């Protein structure tokens, strides 16, 4: 029952990477300290795997929880041109991220986590249709989980 959650997470990451033809898609799920765990991952062969990593970034609890709960989407063509400072880039470096797309998963009016896509090693001008499909995907999976209780 509760473990059926995982089936949804696996679907989101696999479908997401297929939709975007990007290098990695993860579900990054928050605990009650807004520490995120990579609970699911679809990653093309040969790129670093983030699955099961716990990645604590205080920026979320300090700055961004409500914004994402309210539907914030961050598309980034080039992480080196996005005003992201070294303390941010340091987290993305090991995973070879160069472009990314962050969309929220909101369940029962609470920020469950984020669905995140990465393009490795090259910038990527995310398209309107790509952002819309990816955010839809996160919203759909969230609504399924919300309806299953
Ligand atoms: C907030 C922030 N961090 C992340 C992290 C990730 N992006 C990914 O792709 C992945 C998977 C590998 C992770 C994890 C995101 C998406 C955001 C939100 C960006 C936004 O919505 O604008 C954030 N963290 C930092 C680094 C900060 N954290 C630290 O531990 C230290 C030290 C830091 C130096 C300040 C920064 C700079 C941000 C954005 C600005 C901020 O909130 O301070």
């Amino acid at each position: 029952e509760l473990r059926d959650r995982q089936a949804i997470f696996e679907t989101l990451v696999a479908k997401g990477r297929e939709l975007l033809a990007c290098d990695r898609v993860i579900v990054y799920a928050f605990d009650d300290n807004y520490v995120g765990t990579v609970v699911a991952e679809s990653v093309a062969e040969g790129w670093p795997q983030a699955r099961d990593q716990v990645i604590e970034d205080p920026c979320f609890r300090e700055h961004w929880v409500e914004a994402y709960r309210q539907g914030r989407i961050q598309a980034t063509t080039d992480i080196f041109k996005a005003g992201l400072t070294e303390c941010h880039l340091n987290q993305l470096r090991p995973l070879k991220v160069r472009a990314n797309l962050v969309v929220p998963m909101v369940i029962d009016d609470q920020l469950f986590g984020l669905l995140i896509a990465h393009q490795a090693s090259e910038p990527r001008q995310w398209q309107e249709i790509e952002i819309d499909q990816f955010s839809e995907l996160a919203s759909t999976g969230s609504l399924v989980l919300e309806r299953l209780h």
